[PDB]
């Protein structure tokens, strides 16, 4: 990456896939409370 | 120095935060670890 | 070298987001797992 504007926009990506990942991992962590809560 | 101040100040938020994320990730692990053992 | 060093710790962070990709799939398909058998 060349310039400041394309490491910012491909940042971008990163962070915007991220927070997806971040809400299916809390959905995750609520179907193993399910399990544990048996 | 004023864009690759917020560029990188911008990147060490990230990677603070997938530092954390990969601490919850262990403590997640040692969760399903524990319903696969007992 | 700033550019340089922007790109290299970019890289660092994507290196690390694909990581976490992979460690997330491994741990739902253990759940995926408990939850059916």
């Amino acid at each position: 990456w060349g310039s400041i504007d394309q490491i910012n926009g491909k940042l971008n990506r990163v962070i915007e896939k991220f927070h997806q990942i971040e809400k299916e991992f809390s959905e995750v962590e609520g179907r193993i409370q399910d399990l544990e809560k048996y």
